[PDB]
């Protein structure tokens, strides 16, 4: 559906994980000019489990917003 | 020592995720004093996160500061 390919849009390497990293690329290209410490930020406050990655759910749940 | 390394590692990595982010590598330079523009922190971030995911993780950290 259009959540699950957006997301796989923003996973590059295809882990089933946004990084930190990969958050960076997606406010790039939304251009957001955000510097890299407030993306940080950003992906701290989507990733609920804390395991310092970005799952599908995590995703969607911030998504639904 | 591992033990030491352990303690350091722990003190960054203040939102306890497993990783050091570049915001905290800046709160890390801050609270020490140390005189770096946020630029400059961010560059030591990137030179330590060998894998490119922008997140610094035990691995990394042990490399760089060993
Ligand atoms: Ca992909
Ligand atoms: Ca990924
Ligand atoms: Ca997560
Ligand atoms: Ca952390
Ligand atoms: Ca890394």
């Amino acid at each position: 559906e259009e959540l699950r390919e957006q997301f796989r849009v923003e996973d590059k390497d295809g882990n089933g994980y946004i990084s930190a990293a990969e958050l960076r690329i997606v406010m790039t290209n939304r251009g957001e000019p955000l510097t890299d410490e407030e993306v940080d930020e950003l992906h701290r406050e989507t990733d609920i489990d804390g395991d310092g990655q970005v799952n599908y759910e995590e995703f969607v749940q911030r998504m639904t917003a």
